């Protein structure tokens, strides 16, 4: 009776609660018209339609933390311990600075 | 004959396999119950549905690395060269420990 009620085999199908992938396909058209959320309803959306359903949920990328460069913030580690400078003479006070600058060096805090 | 056997209009359409925006609206509502998924389905989500799919699927929003501040962690960008100290004097010394200095206030690792 439903062949004879009905002329669309997607519409058929779902009257008949057995859809195919395809039957789905079509199924979707007749209910949603925005194309990136019909990329997410088909479960394999597109580069074009990811972008866009991101930009529809105000939703970001994963983020990765990159390394400070002397154009672009970035992170730094952390330097290693420094003690405080007990210098009484002109050498060994250059020894604590040169102490200093390596950590900051080493945690990539300043460039070589 | 489906205007004989069904009476609702957008039921009627998916049958037809021919759905307006507003038919996909409200089939939509017969499909899913979640409001911040229909908002997905209809491609145009609103703040708070971008908000809560975002919870939906524990992804975060894009990420962008602050520069390090005094109260809050951050990137840093890597400090310019810093020669090894060969001092052989006081005034020496402390011109290596100032370059050290400068560096690391150059590449913002250290306040000024």
């Amino acid at each position: 009776l439903q062949d004879l009620l009905f002329s669309d085999g997607n519409v058929k199908a779902f009257l008949q609660a057995t859809t195919t992938d395809e039957n789905k396909t079509a199924l979707q058209q007749l209910l949603v018209s925005n194309a990136d959320v019909l990329g997410l309803l088909s479960g394999n959306p597109t580069s074009d339609n990811k972008i866009n359903l991101r930009t529809m949920i105000g939703a970001g990328v994963p983020y990765s933390l990159p390394a400070a460069t002397t154009t672009t913030l970035g992170g730094v580690k952390k330097g290693a311990a420094v003690t405080a400078s007990t210098a009484t003479d002109v050498a060994t006070a250059v020894k604590d600075l040169n102490s200093l600058i390596t950590v900051l060096k080493n945690a990539g805090i300043i460039s070589l």
